[PDB]
């Protein structure tokens, strides 16, 4: 279920926004992991730098990886319950 999507994004900057959309059917974590993963360190990765376009600096995580495990953790809870309870991850055997 999707009804805001579209005209929402207060923020210039975006070029092609279908064609940023334009990729493999949104569904699957497998990209959302392997991609995001890959993104999370790389943006961590340059956060580090102070000079860099950044301002992250609150709570006591004075660290990157730890920080990294504590958001992936949050960002997995939330994005598991996606707001609204959603019972379906693997009815494996």
């Amino acid at each position: 279920m999707s009804t805001d999507t579209g005209v929402s994004l207060p923020s210039y900057e975006e070029d092609q926004g279908s064609k940023l959309i334009r990729k493999a059917k949104e569904a699957p974590f497998v990209p959302v992991g392997i991609a995001g993963f890959a993104a999370i360190v790389a943006y961590g990765l340059y956060k580090l730098k102070s000079r860099g376009n950044t301002k992250m600096s609150i709570h006591l995580i004075h660290m990157r990886v730890a920080a990294q495990g504590f958001v992936v953790g949050a960002m997995t809870v939330g994005m598991g319950y996606s707001m609204y309870r959603e019972f379906w991850a693997k009815p494996k055997p």
